[PDB]
């Protein structure tokens, strides 16, 4: 099921974006 | 195959989901 | 639609070189 | 391409497992 499938892309993709900003908040970027 | 390549995106979202956790631990976020 | 998930997993792709070079800075890898 | 989509999912589950050990670094689990 390619829904079921671009779901999980959707989801694993905002985590992805989530991960970056908390880094930026270890490194001192902004 | 559709299953291996979703079986896959599966795999790669509960690592992503680890790794915040991981970045919650450092950043002191609970 | 296939093309809106390839997009989907090339930007993701490029999110999760950006994580990682990320940390090598944080940890001392150049 | 279903092929050229699995080859990008595979790389970027790849990396995903070395942003998992490299955190684990940073963190003192081993």
């Amino acid at each position: 099921d390619e829904i079921s499938m671009m779901g999980r892309v959707v989801k694993v993709e905002k985590q992805v974006q989530s991960i970056e900003h908390k880094l930026d908040l270890l490194l001192g970027f902004y």
